[PDB]
């Protein structure tokens, strides 16, 4: 069927606990295949390699081209344009893409297990909430202690967007099942969350057992010497 | 391009709420079609009136109605289609699923960081351990149920045991915080295939939360 | 003495676990000729099934036929007619049904376990109460954590007219005993209520062991 050509944003795992950054620029919609080329502004180093091509629906070509190196313009601000001639159309295409504006930074939160689950006294689970932040692009990960969790024991769903009291904003969940002898020990669990608009890129929050449903409030204050001549 | 077939269970919102309940067996060709079921059920099924998508194949489907009680009983359907460009005629079946569980489902009170800003206070409803992922998520106010555009619920994804496969879903609600001071009740409910009743609410308001009892002492010394 | 001619309106257990539907309609009154054949205005293709001329006391056997599949157009609003031809009635008779109108939606409470009766620790007694709907007609289901109890541990009365301002509601009750051990270790307890004014046809109530905030402050000089 008929081509198309986007581009894609570098991912955000990358940008924030790596070092490169490559974007793309792909193709599809292809008939055959091509001997095409693409274009990219700044070309200090742009080795643009493309690979093999893929198989896409009911049989299309559909091959892509990366560009290296592309991290401190990209959080300085600038702009990237793409556009690629080949055989199968007419004229070239083009798309461009920046970094976002108008952003807003993610409340993270922590929930206590719910009560009923403490009897059975088998497994209990925590939930991590992050809300209200403008691009959809954000990471989950979880401690025990200070020591981080494999990521094959928790649960994370997508980024949704949630209705709407202003401006348009995302959400996103997260579960973790642990003994409840660990709970009980007093061991402390940790809900780290990463995102394009905090300021050292990531912030988390911490929860145990006489933090949260306490059903105890226990405060002792000692004042020492009130009428003790203040200077 | 290439033809391929399938079944459908039905929707779960009619199974559950009102018994209008379908079961479509759809095809993609023509790169006129029959159908036939193995229960004739007498009541015929209707040829769909054949859209087209993505460029390929002029897609047909074809619908049997009335099938919300031999569903429940446990029979088997099967569908066999047959086509001028296909070389055997094609069939596939379907039943209701064996060795079910049934969902446990807790509601959250809200974070005491977010009271204090006077905005919109959020509750939070999971369920969890259930084995068909198909599933129903409602909110109500008192005894009103409220529009699907007032919250959010996600999909149903896979959680990461080892013992058997069980599933997993959750859903959000902001409401206003003159409303939760004011002392209103809101439920959640979640509709399953296991459970023996159909549903099961949980409440919430804006006590329950309270500790049980405070203990403050000061020392002048 | 006459013998009378009626019809009935469907079951709520079953039109609310929503796999079927009946419609009766009854002649009893005199042990005649068995010619009792019987006819309906709406046919869905299946038609009504007379059973056996089912036996009563000194000579009152009825002869009463039920046709199946009347639950989509009964939730629609249609109007079912009966009439039968057995030969000592000449002139034959209408009988119209229809789903009623301006319905309420009741109000469910449960009420925590008189100390009186706590001090002694043996047994504590649950109150269920239904109050304000407009047809004569319930389902109360009692639970315990997410288990269903069978329906011999309980008792439930009947729908009784309450008079008050102006138009006419309604009150069910029920009452559970269980077990002082668990509900002192602080298992809880919930009552089911079904109803066709409900939009999702159930509500439900949980208790456990409303209690206050107890507060000590205490100054030391
Ligand atoms: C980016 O592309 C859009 C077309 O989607 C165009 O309207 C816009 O002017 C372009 N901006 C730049 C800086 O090229
Ligand atoms: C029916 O489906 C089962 C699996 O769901 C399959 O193994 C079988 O071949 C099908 N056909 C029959 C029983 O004719």
């Amino acid at each position: 069927c008929h081509p198309r050509l986007s581009l894609h944003r570098p991912a955000l795992e990358d940008l924030l606990l790596g070092s490169e950054a490559n974007l793309t620029c792909t193709l599809t919609g292809l008939r055959d295949a091509s001997g095409a080329t693409f274009t990219w502004t700044p070309s200090s180093g742009k080795s643009a390699v493309q690979g093999p091509p893929e198989r896409d629906l009911c049989g299309c070509y559909s091959v892509s081209s990366v560009l290296p190196g592309c991290a401190q313009p990209w959080n300085h601000g600038e702009t990237f344009t793409c556009t690629a001639a080949h055989p199968e159309l007419k004229t070239p295409l083009t798309a461009n893409i920046t970094k976002s504006g108008n952003t807003f930074r993610p409340e993270v939160h922590l929930l206590p297990p719910p009560s009923e689950e403490l009897a059975l006294n088998e497994l209990v689970t925590l939930t991590c909430l992050a809300r209200g932040f403008s691009p959809k692009d954000v990471l989950v990960r979880w401690l025990q202690g200070s020591q981080e969790l494999p990521r094959e024991k928790y649960l994370t769903w997508a980024s949704r967007q949630e209705p709407s009291q202003g401006t348009t904003t995302y959400a996103v969940t997260s579960i973790l099942r642990v003994a409840a002898e660990d709970w009980k020990k007093g061991e402390t669990f940790s809900c780290m969350v990463g995102h394009e608009a905090l300021p050292l890129a990531f912030t988390q929050k911490t929860i145990d057992r006489l933090a949260g449903k306490p059903t105890h409030i226990n405060v002792s204050v000692v004042m020492a010497e009130a009428d003790g001549t203040c200077y």
